[PDB]
């Protein structure tokens, strides 16, 4: 049976045909410091990074050697598989990716047991999945927002009309929080605790009523552990920059679509997909920035692998 594979920065997902999400499992890999060879993959690293074995170290990939990719792909290919026969497989890819690179990835795909591997832009995924009229010729608009990149395309057609892609989401947006703390309190805070203060609290704007929260971290006079209390609002500013570059991007990628387009979606509205549009109230902001309806995906973090599963109804067009 045909897969569709989303390996996210974080977290990587099968789609099977008929089955639908298959596997949840992190994209993470532990190789041996001694050797240097990739001993487990996925929830198999992660057993066995709490086993403790030494000798082994945790790398996140996704966050671009081929040998790596072709041992993750054929473990969670195998993982997946009632095995009917090598599979179709579907891989998503970032909307920059070159040439090259694309051929990369069919090549270890097909190394790692696919019969023959097909690539698909995330925010053209994320469409398909989100369930926006992407075959039509009509205007649709996709914002998926993951940890690493913030992908914006506008699609019409089975293709993308036109798309723009930058390094300021996820990740960026809890490196805001880390260095609004450095300057405002001189505390050091590490990124699991920037994490925690996103999701509790953090907000794209309005941050009334989301609330405060107690942090620690390291006081950079001394070098010694210290709590402190940080507010919503402050949060708020803390992600003000990153916000207005989602933002502008938005803006930009409209101001190079086609007139009737720009029409369509401006009557449809824009489309949020991926994790980071989970932050409190960015459909607002972008709302209240483009002048446009903005809403998010109804399931925002299993749209780009539902999307990629669903594109094997169309291996036409891919192959
Ligand atoms: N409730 C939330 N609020 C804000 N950000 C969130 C929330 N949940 C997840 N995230 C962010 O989502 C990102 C991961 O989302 P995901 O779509 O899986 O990324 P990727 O496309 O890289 O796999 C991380 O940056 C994480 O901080």
């Amino acid at each position: 049976k045909d897969l569709g594979i989303d390996l996210g920065t974080a977290n990587t997902l099968v789609y099977v045909k008929g089955k639908g999400i298959v596997l949840r499992e992190p994209s993470v890999v532990a190789i041996q410091r001694d050797t240097k060879q990739i001993v487990a993959v996925g929830n198999e690293a992660k057993n066995m990074i709490g086993r403790t074995p030494g000798n082994i170290v945790a790398l996140r990939p996704m966050k671009a050697d081929y040998e790596t990719t072709a041992t993750m792909m054929k473990y969670y290919i195998r993982k997946a598989i009632l095995f009917a026969g090598k599979p179709y497989v579907m891989v998503c890819v970032p909307y920059g990716i070159t040439a090259v690179e694309e051929r990369a990835v069919i090549d270890a795909t097909r190394q790692a047991g696919a019969r023959d591997a097909y690539t698909i832009e995330e925010p053209f995924a994320a469409a398909i999945g989100a369930n926006l009229p992407v075959w039509e010729p009509t205007g649709s608009m996709v914002v998926d927002i993951g940890g690493g990149t913030t992908e914006v395309a506008v699609i019409s057609l089975g293709g993308i009309v036109t798309s723009q892609s930058i390094r300021i989401a996820g990740d960026e947006m809890d490196e805001a929080i880390i260095q609004y703390i450095r300057k405002s309190y001189n505390l050091m805070i590490g990124e699991r605790t920037a994490e925690a203060i996103k999701m509790e609290i953090g907000s794209a704007g309005n941050p009334e009523g989301i609330g405060n929260m107690e942090i620690r971290g390291r006081d950079l006079l001394t070098g010694l552990p210290k709590t402190i209390e940080i507010s919503a609002e402050e949060v708020a500013e803390a992600l003000r920059d990153t916000v207005y570059a989602i933002v502008e991007s938005v803006k930009n990628t409209l101001e190079k679509t086609p007139p009737e387009l720009a029409a369509d979606i401006m009557d449809r509205g824009i489309v949020l997909t991926g994790g980071g549009a989970l932050l409190r109230n960015l459909d607002k902001v972008i709302s209240q920035e483009t002048d446009m309806p903005v809403i998010v995906a109804e399931n925002p973090l299993d749209c780009v692998a539902i999307g990629t599963g669903k594109a094997l109804d169309h291996i036409d067009l891919f192959k």
